[PDB]
C-alpha cells in the first residue's frame, strides 16, 4: 500500500543502475579526475554522487516533503566535479529514455527540473536527513560496494523506505550481478544492466531483469539440512569484517563453501535462495554500521522468508536508531531459528574468545 512508493524506488533505482553500469570502467580508467577520497578514506565517485542526484530528485518530483537519509554529501566539490555529474547524468539520460522509459512516470519536474549545477548540489544534500524513531524517511546507499565498483566487481544501488524505525519498503540493483557465476540460471535481458530485487513488508519478495523491472518473480530462501552442505556470504575488503573470525565460525559449523563479493548483493543472494549464511563480525567494536548499508536488505531477507540479526546478541537490528546501528556486527540467514541461534551464539563465543 505503498504502491506509488514502490514504483518510484524501482524506476529511481532502475535509472542510477543504467548509469553505474555504463560508467564502471571510465571512472576506473580516469580514477584521478572522477574518484574522491572522504575523511574516514574511503572513496567516492562521480558514480556514487550521479545516483544520489537521480534517486533523491525523483523521490522529490513525487514526494516533495520526504526526508531522506543518504550516504553522501556535495559540500566541498568543485564545479568541475559537479559538471561531470551532470553531464553522466544527461548522457545517461539520452541512452535510457530510447531504450527503456517508462510510461506515466516523472524523474524531474517543475518544482525540481535537475538542470543546473546549483540543482544537483541542492538534490544530493537533500539526503542530510539523521533519521530516528518516529515517521517516515528514505534511506539511500547509492552505491553500496564503492570498492568492489572500482575493482570492476559487484555493486548495488540501494534504496528502502522507513517508518517509525521500521523498514518497510526495500528496493536492491545489481547491475552486474549474473546469476550463472553461482550456479544458477540468468534470466532473459540481464545482460544489459543486470538485476533488481525487492520487497514490501507482509506482501513478499521478487525479482527481475533492470531493462525489464514490469514482469516480478517472487523469491525466497532455500532450507538445506546440513550446515555442511551450505555456503556463506561475506565480503571481500579485510578492513570491512572479521575474516579471520569468520573462518573460525565455517570450520566450527563445518561449512566449506564460500562466496566473497561486496555490497547489499550479498543479501539478494540470499533471498534468492543461492547461499545461506552472511556474516558480517565487526572488527572493531567501536564502528556502528550506517543503516543504508542493511536498510535496504532487511525487508527483501524478512519477506524471502530469511532472519536478520546483530553478530553477537542475536536481537533484530533496530532501523529508528539514527544514521547508525548501535549493535555490533551483522548476520543473516536462510533460518529457521535454530540454525540462525547457532551461527549467531557461534560467533558470539568467537569474539568473547578474543
Ligand atoms: N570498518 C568497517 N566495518 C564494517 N563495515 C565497514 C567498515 N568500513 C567501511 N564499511 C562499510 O562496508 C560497506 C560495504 O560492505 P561490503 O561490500 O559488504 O564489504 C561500505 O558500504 C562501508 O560503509
Ligand atoms: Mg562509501
Ligand atoms: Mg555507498
Ligand atoms: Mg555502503
Amino acid at each position: 500500500a505503498l504502491e506509488r512508493e514502490l514504483l518510484v524506488a524501482t524506476q529511481a533505482v532502475r535509472k542510477a543502475s543504467l548509469l553505474t553500469k555504463r560508467i564502471q570502467s571510465e571512472v576506473i580508467s580516469h580514477k584521478d579526475s572522477t574518484t574522491i577520497t572522504k575523511n574516514d578514506n574511503s572513496p567516492v565517485t562521480t558514480g556514487d554522487y550521479a545516483a544520489q542526484t537521480i534517486i533523491i530528485n525523483a523521490i522529490k518530483s513525487n514526494f516533495p516533503d520526504d526526508k531522506v537519509v543518504g550516504e553522501e554529501s556535495s559540500s566541498g566539490l568543485s564545479d568541475a566535479f559537479v559538471s561531470g555529474i551532470l553531464n553522466e547524468i544527461k548522457a545517461n539520460d539520452e541512452v535510457y529514455n530510447k531504450n527503456y522509459k517508462k510510461d506515466d512516470f516523472l524523474f524531474t519536474n517543475d518544482q525540481f527540473p535537475l538542470k543546473s549545477l546549483e540543482d544537483v548540489r541542492q538534490i544530493i544534500d537533500f539526503g542530510n536527513y539523521e533519521g530516528g524513531r518516529k515517521g517516515r524517511f528514505w534511506c539511500l546507499d547509492p552505491i553500496d560496494g564503492t570498492k568492489g565498483f572500482l575493482r570492476g566487481e559487484q555493486f548495488a544501488v540501494c534504496l528502502a523506505l522507513i517508518v517509525d524505525g521500521v523498514v518497510q519498503l526495500g528496493c536492491i540493483g545489481c547491475p552486474n550481478l549474473v546469476l550463472s557465476s553461482y550456479g544458477a540460471q540468468d534470466l532473459k535481458g540481464h545482460e544489459s544492466f543486470g538485476y533488481i530485487f525487492r520487497a514490501v513488508r507482509g506482501l513478499g519478495a521478487f525479482y527481475s531483469p533492470s531493462s525489464d523491472a514490469e514482469s516480478w518473480t517472487k523469491i525466497h530462501v532455500r532450507h538445506l539440512k546440513d550446515t555442511k552442505d551450505m555456503i556463506t556470504l561475506e565480503g571481500v575488503e579485510k578492513g570491512h569484517s572479521s575474516h579471520d573470525e569468520q573462518t573460525a565460525i565455517k570450520n566450527k559449523l563445518n561449512i566449506s563453501k564460500s562466496l566473497h563479493l561486496d555490497s547489499q548483493a550479498k543479501y539478494c543472494l540470499l533471498a534468492l535462495g543461492l547461499a545461506d549464511v552472511y556474516l558480517r563480525l565487526p572488527i572493531k567494536l567501536s564502528y556502528q554500521e550506517k543503516i543504508w548499508d542493511h536498510a535496504a536488505g532487511n525487508v527483501i531477507v524478512h519477506e524471502a522468508g530469511g532472519i536478520h540479526t546483530d553478530a553477537m546478541e542475536d536481537v533484530p537490528l533496530d532501523f529508528g536508531n539514527g544514521r547508525t546501528l548501535a549493535t555490533k556486527g551483522v548476520i543473516a540467514s536462510s533460518g529457521p531459528r535454530e540454525l540462525h541461534d547457532l551461527v549467531v551464539s557461534t560467533s558470539c563465543d568467537v569474539i568473547q574468545s578474543r
